[PDB]
């Protein structure tokens, strides 16, 4: 439990863009090491127990600021930042299916050392794309495994952007296993494929009425390669325990890439977004439209 004082760490932009949140980016100074500092009201002894977590695939515990009343939690910097970011930018287009199959694999490991590696069982219940980042080598890290441990609730404020991420089980409230992220999951391997965010512009509550009462599902293109469609759906099932563990996604991952055919497959429909995009956007509208109706009630 490194302990690193706030007038050792020199402040920089907040990293969240929309919705900040409290994340700067920092240079430690007797470190000489960039930095991510989130600020918090309090630090509480969760901090302690899952300052210990470590694997390369979620990011890195450096200390606590400990001086009231500047409280907060120090971690390692991603240089290349937020995967939300890089997916909803121009730069996405470099991605063929090397990179995704990598890119799924790191976030699939991750949660797997969450749920099974670490002393402690981690559930992150709001794994998403700009809870992942980018470090300097495009090894993928996941944030904020913690907060739901932090926080013990959660209210419609808190929950508005997050609604096309979430399990069922967790819009309910009702039991929650592990598979919880299994489904977040399958929307960031989602936003992956498409490059697209999910369910843009639809009221939070609408998204979750249709995922929760009408099985509604990200509509995936007619020309998604077979391998990643049924691994969606199996990541998207409403009974949260048909889904499949992170342990299995990464041996149908790691299969996938046996599969001789699936790159080609897979680069082709990757990049021919011009001629799919299309079916996506025809469902939004569709959502737009129903979103007319029940507002007349
Ligand atoms: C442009 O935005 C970025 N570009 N590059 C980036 N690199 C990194 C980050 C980043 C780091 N955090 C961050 C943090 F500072 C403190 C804690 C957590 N997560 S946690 O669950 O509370 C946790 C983690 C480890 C030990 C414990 Br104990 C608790 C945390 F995620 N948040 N964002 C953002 C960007």
């Amino acid at each position: 439990f490194v302990q690193i004082k706030f007038d050792d760490l020199q402040f920089f932009e907040n990293c969240g863009g929309g919705s900040f949140g409290s994340v700067y980016r920092a240079k430690w100074i007797s470190q000489d090491k960039e930095v991510a500092v989130k600020k918090l009201l309090k630090i509480e002894k969760e901090a302690e127990i899952l300052s210990v977590l470590s694997h390369r695939n979620i990011i890195q515990f450096y200390g606590v600021i400990l001086e009231p009343p500047n409280y907060g939690i120090v971690t390692e910097y991603a240089s290349l930042g937020s995967l939300y970011d890089y997916i909803n930018s121009n730069r996405s287009e470099e991605m063929d299916m090397d990179h995704i199959m990598t890119w799924a694999t790191d976030v699939a490991k991750g949660m797997h050392y969450l749920h099974m590696e670490a002393p402690v069982k981690v559930i992150h219940r709001d794994l998403k794309s700009r809870n992942v980042v980018i470090a300097a080598d495009g090894v993928l890290k996941i944030c904020d495994f913690g907060a739901s441990r932090f926080h013990n609730h959660t209210t419609h404020m808190s929950l508005v952007g997050t609604f096309p991420w979430m399990a069922p089980e967790v819009i309910q409230s009702l039991p929650v296993s592990e598979t919880c992220d299994t489904y977040s999951y399958g929307v960031v391997l989602w936003e992956m494929l498409t490059r697209e965010v999910p369910f843009k512009g639809l009221e939070g509550l609408q998204v979750a009425w249709l995922v929760v009462e009408k099985n509604e599902r990200l509509t995936i293109p007619s020309s998604c390669p077979r391998s990643f469609a049924e691994l969606l759906h199996q990541c998207w099932e409403a009974d949260a325990k048909k889904r499949p563990s992170f342990k299995q996604i990464i041996s149908i991952l790691e299969s996938m890439s046996n599969d001789t055919s699936l790159p080609d497959k897979c680069n082709s429909f990757l990049h021919n977004k011009a001629e799919w995009r299309c079916e996506i956007e025809a469902t939004l509208e569709r959502l737009k439209k129903l979103e007319r109706d029940l507002s007349f009630k």
